[PDB]
């Protein structure tokens, strides 16, 4: 189990555009296009980020593409964040993927507004962390995902994922 073999699992797979959890127009494996309630828009975005005329429809290789630069977008996002970076660099390797995962789902800025649970993740509190985690919006609108996630910061095991 990998970083991406965990987000293929969270994010799932559509060569269409989509709309994901909270209705914005998503393609490939869980690639926002944009939270414009447009579907012209959406479909401009597509045209962008893949650099051709689409159908609102793209290849296997093109979103595995979108996926890759999605994931080394994410990594930048929490190395580059002054609150994320020191508790990714606290963090082991199996818990530094749960924490991409989030960032992954809900951007850089997002999951650096987890003030109280990044200080216990960085304590190493997991308990008290996956507790604290679970109070949340993100846990409410997409609870098990977020178990997954969090029983992975809790365990620092892959045992949510196999």
């Amino acid at each position: 189990m990998n970083i991406f073999e965990m987000l293929r699992i969270d994010e799932g797979l559509r060569l269409k555009i989509y709309k994901d959890t909270e209705g914005y127009y998503t393609i490939g494996i869980g690639h926002l296009l944009t939270k414009s309630p447009s579907l012209n828009a959406a479909k401009s975005e597509l045209d962008k980020a893949i650099g051709r005329n689409t159908n609102g429809v793209i290849t296997k290789d093109e979103a595995e593409k979108l996926f890759n630069q999605d994931v080394d977008a994410a990594v930048r996002g929490i190395l580059r964040n002054a609150k994320l970076k020191p508790v990714y660099d606290s963090l082991d390797a199996v818990r530094r993927a749960a924490l991409i995962n989030m960032v992954f789902q809900m951007g850089e800025t997002g999951v650096a507004g987890f003030t109280n649970s990044l200080r216990m993740l960085q304590q190493k509190r997991w308990d008290e962390a996956a507790v604290n985690l679970a109070k949340s919006r993100w846990y409410n609108q997409t609870p098990n995902r977020a178990k997954r996630v969090i029983t992975t910061f809790r365990t620092g095991t892959w045992d949510a994922y196999k």
